[PDB]
């Protein structure tokens, strides 16, 4: 049995079913119909975000992006170890979700499929909790499942033709400047129709971060810091970035770091718009 | 100004700037976490593969290298003359991009170095076309590039520590009997723990052929053949060697031999772990 701790950590159901809809789903590009400030440059945004999708959901997703419709790519800004069990979405959960904090995203990505690898060699697998039952710290309570299919997200996002491309965020936590680097790469080298799907495990702190990211990059020398990210909170599940004091308080410190390095990373976007030709971690160094 | 003939071949630039990234990098042992079907003797291989890098590709392929892990070896499966410009991978490419077919492998390095050596001598290269403009067929509308650097691949090769070994292959087409017996020697002749970075001009038909090459000769006692074939077209960017319909309908031919040849190589290596001795050129004389 499974103590939420880093040495036995708890597998965790996202999914309630393997046909549970996307309940998070939106479009940046929305923005223009709900936000009533400066909507510059928001109208053409190729990007959408959601939770973890379960199978069914990632069906939903493909309709979606192809009703507003080039190439497509899936953003997993996920760094804990996650997969499917018999088309539910699982995690594998420490306390405040950071069972691979601190490893290289080589390391996170061998964590992750060994444990996916282990589960998929068993008929049965035990003690899967759903979130109630974690939250309540119920951790022998889980259920034993019957393996039907155990399979990382790239099994999913590959059979509907996208691309999949992981950046290792840590859950209530900014980027590191690797993965802002990474970031930024990504979206300069690939054309400027692409569209990105952007999703962390419940759509909120880390999808809403990067779409923050996305406008800053385009649009910070048209649009301010403070519209920017009030815009980004005018569609649901209207996650403010502002807002650093939350449903856990022990949590408030990553909070308040996280709009710190967006305060930053405005000034890094504007400046790059502007002329400035270096990475994120080159300009971090020279200004903070 | 160039024709795409062999009388007078275009310069080809493949790497948009040095800098450009690796697209088609991939290791074989993550197909066991993306291939539904028979894993076995996957997982341990030692075998990453790419397009032709630039030369900041070579530094992030090297990295990648290392997180993985003895001796790396780069396999270059090109017959066909290239080098770089600054930084930029550059090929000479006639029609179907066959510059150096028929020639001797000796012919083919004599005349890719004194192509390389031709351009060194020069303060300026001028016609030097991207792959739209070749494609297009714009043979006038090539840019004039003052000459920094010409290097050949090895430069940059040796500078990461690594060997270089060639192994000429024509675009599109299956290896020849000389070319087959020198990759089986190689592997032979280097430690099971070897690294083998595999790549071509796009890191598609070639690079693929010779994955399935090297898990034919280690697995096909305990794989079918359908299953190689397939499992090596789970990983990015999904090249399935039993397609011989593709993008260039007159290169039909040389997709359907090369799918022949790997017909008669998986034979070849299943009798090979089955006690057979004799090298490729000497089995295919008996059964072919
Ligand atoms: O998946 P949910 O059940 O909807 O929970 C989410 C999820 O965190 P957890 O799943 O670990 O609880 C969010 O994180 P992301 O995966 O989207 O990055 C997190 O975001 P933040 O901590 O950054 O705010 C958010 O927290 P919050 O409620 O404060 O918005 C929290 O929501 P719930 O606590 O309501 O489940
Ligand atoms: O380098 P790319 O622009 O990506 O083009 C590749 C490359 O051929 P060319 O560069 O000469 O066009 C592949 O060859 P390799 O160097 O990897 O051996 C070739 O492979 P095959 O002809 O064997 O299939 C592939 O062809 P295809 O598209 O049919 O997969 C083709 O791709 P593109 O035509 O899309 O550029």
């Amino acid at each position: 049995v499974c103590d939420s701790t880093i040495e036995n950590p708890c597998i965790v159901q996202d999914s309630k079913t393997q046909f549970s809809p996307v309940i998070r789903y939106r479009e940046v590009a929305s923005i223009a119909d709900v936000y009533g400030g400066n909507i510059t440059g928001i109208n053409k945004f190729h990007l959408s975000g959601s939770e973890q999708p379960s199978e069914k959901g990632w069906e939903a997703i493909a309709e979606s992006i192809s009703r507003k419709m080039k190439k497509v790519i899936v953003l997993d800004l996920r760094q804990e170890s996650h997969g499917y069990l018999n088309g539910r979405a699982i995690t594998l959960v420490s306390v405040y979700n950071w069972i691979n904090l601190g490893k290289s995203n080589s390391q996170s990505t061998l964590d992750q499929e060994n444990w996916l690898t282990g589960l998929r060699s068993r008929k049965i697998v035990n003690g899967v909790l759903t979130v109630p039952q974690y939250v309540a710290k119920q951790y022998s309570q889980g259920k034993s499942m019957v393996v039907s299919t155990v399979k990382n997200e790239e099994y999913y996002v590959y059979k509907k033709g996208f691309d999949y491309y992981r950046i290792f965020i840590s859950d209530h936590r900014a980027p590191l400047d690797s993965e802002v680097d990474a970031l930024v790469a990504l979206i300069k080298n690939n054309p400027e129709d692409t569209w990105y799907h952007v999703h962390s495990r419940g759509g909120k702190g880390r999808t809403t971060t990067v779409f923050a990211m996305f406008d800053m990059l385009k649009n910070a020398d048209k649009v301010s810091f403070e519209e920017i990210i009030a815009r980004q909170a005018s569609i649901p599940p209207f996650y403010n970035l502002m807002v650093t004091n939350r449903e856990i308080p022990e949590l408030t410190p990553y909070y308040e770091q996280r709009l710190q390095f967006l305060i930053h990373f405005y000034e890094f976007a504007r400046q790059s718009l502007m002329g400035y030709s270096g990475t994120w971690s080159e300009w971090k160094k020279l200004n903070i």
